[PDB]
RNA sequence: AAAAAAAAAAAAAAAAAAAAAAAAAAAAAAAAAAAAAAAAUUUUUUUUUUUUUUUUUUUUUUUUUUUUUUUUUUUUUUUUU
C-alpha cells in the first residue's frame, strides 16, 4: 500500500486486533516516534509486518503500548540509529524479532536488557560493528533458540559472547 | 747663684730603615658543588600520512545450469460445421 503515515486514531476501536501486516506500506515513514502506534494500545496484537516501509529511525519506547505482541517484523529497512535497549520498551511477552536486511545496527552491553524473553534472533546482512565489548550484550537473555549473525563481517569476537546461553539451539 | 769644653750613662715625644710574623681587601692556578639554556650514542612509546601480504561485507560485469510467464514460427494423427 501507499499510505504516508498513520495517525493518532487510525487503528483505534480494533479491541480484539492480533494479525496485523503493515509490509511495504509506509514510503513518509522515516522516524518512527512513540505517537505512531499509539492507536493499537487495545489492540492484543500478536503478529506484526514492516518490510519495505523504508524505516530508519525508532525512538524510545516506540512499541510501549505493545505490551502483548509477541512477533514483529523489522527487516528489509534502512535503520541507521544506535541500539540501547529502550527500542524495545513496553514488550512484556515477546517471542522474537525479524532484524535482518539492516546497514548499520550498532550494539551495546544494555541494547537487550529490556526485553529477557527473545526466541529467535537473526541479524542477517545488518553490517553489525563493536560486540566483543565485556559484558555481552546478550548476558539478560536466556531462552534463545535460534541465533543468526551471518553476512555481517564481525571484526572481533571473544570468550564473553556466548557463554551460559544454555537454550540455544540454532 | 750663673755660664760654658773633652768623657760615661738614663728617660718623654716626632720622623725613619731592616727582620719575624698576624689579620682585611684584591688578582690569578688547581680540587670540587647546585643549577637555568646546549649538543650526541643506544633501546623503546604515542600520533599523522602513506607501502606490502592475507581473510571477509556491499555493489557492478562475464560465462554455464535450472525454473515461470508472454511474442510466437512450425507441425504429425485426428475432430469439426
Ligand atoms: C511479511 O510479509 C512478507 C511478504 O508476504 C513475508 O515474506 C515471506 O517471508 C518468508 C520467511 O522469511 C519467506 O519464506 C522463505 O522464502 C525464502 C526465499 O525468499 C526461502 O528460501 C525460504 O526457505 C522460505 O521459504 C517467503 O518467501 C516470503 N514471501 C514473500 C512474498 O516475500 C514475511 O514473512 C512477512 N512477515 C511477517 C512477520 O508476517
Ligand atoms: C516519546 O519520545 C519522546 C522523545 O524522546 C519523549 O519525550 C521526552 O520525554 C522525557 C520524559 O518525560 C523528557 O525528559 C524529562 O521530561 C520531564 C517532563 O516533566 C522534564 O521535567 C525533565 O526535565 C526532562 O526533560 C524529555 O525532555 C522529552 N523530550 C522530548 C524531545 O520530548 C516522550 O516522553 C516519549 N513518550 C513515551 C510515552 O515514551
Ligand atoms: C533512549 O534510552 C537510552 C538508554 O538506553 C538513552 O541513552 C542514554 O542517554 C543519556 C543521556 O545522554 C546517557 O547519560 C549520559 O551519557 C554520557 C555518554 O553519552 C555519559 O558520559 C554520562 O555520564 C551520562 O551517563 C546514558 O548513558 C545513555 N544510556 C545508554 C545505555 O546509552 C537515550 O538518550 C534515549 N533516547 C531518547 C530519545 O530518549
Ligand atoms: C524461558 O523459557 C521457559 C520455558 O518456556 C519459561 O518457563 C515457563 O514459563 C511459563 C510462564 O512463566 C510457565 O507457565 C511455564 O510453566 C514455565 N516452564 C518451565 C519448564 O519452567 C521461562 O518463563 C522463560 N523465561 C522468561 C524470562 O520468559
Amino acid at each position: 500500500n501507499n499510505i504516508p503515515s498513520t495517525k493518532s486514531n487510525t487503528f483505534t476501536g480494533l479491541v480484539s486486533l492480533k494479525y496485523l501486516s503493515l509490509s511495504k506500506t509506509f514510503t513518509s515513514l522515516q522516524t518512527l516516534t512513540n505517537e505512531t502506534f499509539v492507536s493499537l494500545a487495545h489492540s492484543p496484537l500478536l503478529t506484526l509486518n514492516l518490510t519495505k516501509n523504508h524505516i530508519s529511525k525508532i525512538a524510545n519506547g516506540t512499541f510501549s503500548w505493545l505490551g502483548q505482541l509477541r512477533i514483529l517484523d523489522l527487516g528489509l529497512n534502512e535503520i541507521e540509529q544506535k541500539l540501547s535497549g529502550q527500542e524495545w520498551r513496553g514488550l512484556r511477552n515477546i517471542f522474537e524479532i525479524y532484524l535482518s536486511y539492516n546497514k548499520y545496527l550498532q550494539l551495546s552491553t544494555s541494547s537487550f536488557a529490556l526485553v529477557p524473553s527473545l526466541q529467535r534472533l537473526m541479524l542477517r546482512r545488518v553490517a553489525l560493528k563493536n560486540v566483543d565489548i565485556s559484558p555481552s550484550p546478550f548476558r539478560p537473555l536466556r531462552n534463545l533458540t535460534i541465533l543468526d549473525l551471518s553476512n555481517n563481517n564481525i571484526a572481533n569476537i571473544n570468550e564473553d559472547l556466548l557463554e551460559g546461553l544454555e537454550n540455544l539451539e540454532i
